[PDB]
């Protein structure tokens, strides 16, 4: 309906999760920044869609599952329902989009934010149309399985700066890391 938008936090060595859980020991500022980010919406009486496959979900500890005041929606083409918990399930990221569009929710929803994983993001990253990836870099090597697709910069301009996000580097638990909001239109 509204923005489309991918948000994601990533190593040095482009890694995002290992065994079902993130690389690194748990960033609490950076955790209060994701909920922020998919949680605020822009009008009124509307509330924002989060789009996630099933290991991204699963990897949710359960006291917080769904994700408060967001409409949740779960990727899978092996489920027959949505797990517990979940408002939606989609087979596939077109379908999802197809969704906000019928009156149940197309005057429900204001944006649309991508939480992963690597092969949702993969995809979101080539529909056709106007995206922002909002990138949170972890700035060390971490032992991964999971990775985030390349970024490629003859598609994608960094933005000098954006309204709410922070441009200094920041530093939890001796980590230190930075915020980045890239934008395409093609
Ligand atoms: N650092 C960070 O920002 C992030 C870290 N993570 C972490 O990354 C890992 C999650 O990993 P990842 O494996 O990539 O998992 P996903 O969460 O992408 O789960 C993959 C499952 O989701 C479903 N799915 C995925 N893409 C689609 C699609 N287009 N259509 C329909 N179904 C789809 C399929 O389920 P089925 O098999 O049922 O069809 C697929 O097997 C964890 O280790 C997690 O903690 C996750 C997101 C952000
Ligand atoms: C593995 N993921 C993906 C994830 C974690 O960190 C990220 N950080 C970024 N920048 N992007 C993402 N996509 C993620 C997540 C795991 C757990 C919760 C979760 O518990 N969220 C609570 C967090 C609340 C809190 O930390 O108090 C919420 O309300 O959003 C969210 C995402």
């Amino acid at each position: 309906v509204g923005s489309l938008n991918c948000i994601v936090a990533v190593s040095q060595n482009m890694g995002i999760g290992k065994n079902g859980d993130l690389p690194w020991p748990p960033l609490r500022n950076e955790s209060r920044y994701f909920q922020r980010m998919t949680t605020t919406s822009s009008v009124e009486g509307k509330q924002n869609l989060v789009i996630m496959g099933k290991k991204t979900w699963f990897s949710i500890p359960e006291k917080n599952r769904p994700l408060k005041g967001r409409i949740n929606l779960v990727l899978s083409r092996e489920l027959k329902e949505p797990p517990q918990g979940a408002h939606f399930l989609s087979r596939s990221l077109d379908d999802a989009l197809k969704l906000t569009e019928q009156p149940e929710l197309a005057n429900k929803v204001d944006m649309v934010w991508i939480v992963g994983g690597s092969s949702v993001y993969k995809e979101a990253m080539n529909h056709p149309g106007h995206l922002k990836l909002f990138v949170t870099r972890i700035m060390q090597d971490f032992e991964s399985d999971t990775f985030f697709p390349e970024i490629d910069l003859e598609k994608y301009k960094l933005l000098p700066e954006y309204p709410g996000v922070l441009s200094d580097v920041q530093e939890e638990k001796g980590i230190k890391y930075k915020f980045e909001v890239y934008e395409k239109n093609d």
